[PDB]
């Protein structure tokens, strides 16, 4: 348990580390993707025009390529989150890497999601926008493979959470004590309560005409669980099919069993 | 909603689970402690006594002479009897038949699997299973030892049961726990989906209430709680996979057409 000054503190923390760790923030993302601004507007790829126009090999494999570059960016980003979080580099070793093997997904996705609205994803750290056409009609297993993650952003991002929200979410997605393997189970429950706590008292404050909302945020994850897995299943048929394109040493070992 | 609603919903849903559900948590887990001693099946000679003897019927010859098949067809036999149950008592739920009746059936029809998973922990603990409401009881080395696929379709379900049993709920958490499972507004084609969130918002209130007056030195077991529908869903969805792979490998499992129908 944790007094009410100390759950304040932990959040401010959490957003602290959260705003140096990522530069793309859904506060930037949403002003970027409202408009409304001369300054910050993408470049739309919306075709294959479009696309060859906006870079100033296959067309789904050099995409497919891209979101793989950004994604191994993301995991150095998330681990960098990670070890902000009160507790994390303290646990035994092999259960950092644990932790950090099975959440690093879980928090991409989610972290995607503030990208993304109905019609497409933000890239290139803002400067370019994709739109879901585009993706959703690229060629064999590459085009259902982009489709589903729009999926979950779109209700996902109906929940209306800001950053303050997603840096303790995330915290808590890393300290999950039911991952496979993990040594020092009790360790990782205790801080993950008091991330649980943090996570509760934020969403009262800062939502408060939203009933439930923290229940509804960790039913959230359920949904994460799913694509993680609909995601792997998708890099194994990629692999048994394109067996001359290559994965980031990085992103290799993640999938490891 | 005030805090009087919330035990009041919370006591009407735990006296309804009493009526609708034969065998409760709380007397399984007399039963399984050893506090009326239940038929221990342990082996093959054993079942055939118990069969001979106490006739579980759900354990009973009927087209195939395999054990594994038979015990395979007992647990679908069972999960098909629950599932009247739950919907019985599904009808308790304030609000529930006042949805869409199409709404009614989706709910049930993707909910069922989750909440039979959930109610069999009930029945289990690491070293076996209840059956035949209490009378029976059928060792996890003994399903685990089945042999080809069907060893193996059993064991996931004891492990899913030790790890949830580790929160300790009673009957009286369980009942609001049930609830919100159904009433969840993510089933694929619900036609108006405001008003069951609206009800699972009014039982979320409540499972949460229940758990800080029933277990208050459980710290968040609420989130924790939360966080087992990931593993629900996940062996759920497991579950479909085994029973595909069993549908084209064995053709020793036809039954009468009829009972197929029933059982499907
Ligand atoms: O900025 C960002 O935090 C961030 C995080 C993620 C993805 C992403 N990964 N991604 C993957 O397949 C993937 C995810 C995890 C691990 C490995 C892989 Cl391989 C996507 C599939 C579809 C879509 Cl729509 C997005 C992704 C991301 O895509 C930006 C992008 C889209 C199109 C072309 C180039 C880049 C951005
Ligand atoms: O009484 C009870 O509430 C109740 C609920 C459930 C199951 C059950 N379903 N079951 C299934 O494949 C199943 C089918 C659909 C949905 C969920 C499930 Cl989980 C089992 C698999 C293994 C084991 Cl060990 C038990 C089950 C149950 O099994 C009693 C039984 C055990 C052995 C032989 C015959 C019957 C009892």
């Amino acid at each position: 348990h944790m007094e009410s000054a100390d759950l304040r503190a932990l959040a401010k923390h959490l957003y602290d580390s959260y705003i140096k760790s990522f530069p793309l923030t859904k506060a930037k993302a949403r002003a970027i993707l409202t408009g409304k601004t001369t300054d910050k507007s993408p470049f739309v790829i919306y075709d294959m025009n479009s696309l060859m126009m906006g870079e100033d090999k296959e067309v789904a494999i050099r995409i497919f390529q891209g979101c793989q570059f950004r994604s191994v960016e993301a995991v150095q980003e998330i681990t960098e989150y990670a070890k902000s979080i009160p507790g994390f580099v303290n646990l035994d070793l092999n259960d950092q890497v644990t932790l950090l093997k099975y959440g690093v997904h879980e928090i991409i996705y989610t972290m995607l999601a503030s990208l993304m609205n109905k019609d497409g994803v933000l890239i290139s750290e803002g400067q370019g926008f994709m739109t879901r056409e585009f993706l959703k009609s690229l060629r064999k297993p590459f085009g259902d493979f982009m489709e589903p993650k729009f999926e979950f952003a779109v209700k996902f991002n109906a929940l209306e959470l800001d950053d303050s929200d997603l840096a303790i979410f995330i915290a808590v997605i890393i300290l999950s004590g039911d991952r496979p393997g993990l040594l020092n189970v009790k360790p990782i429950e205790d801080i993950q309560d008091n991330l649980l706590q943090a996570l509760e008292l934020q969403l009262k404050l800062n939502h408060p005409e939203s009933s439930q909302l923290f229940a509804k945020l960790l039913q959230k994850m359920t949904d994460l669980r799913q694509i993680v897995t609909e995601h792997v299943q998708l890099l194994q048929v990629i692999k048994k099919t394109e067996t001359d394109m290559s994965l980031h040493p990085l992103l290799q070992e993640i999938y490891k069993d």
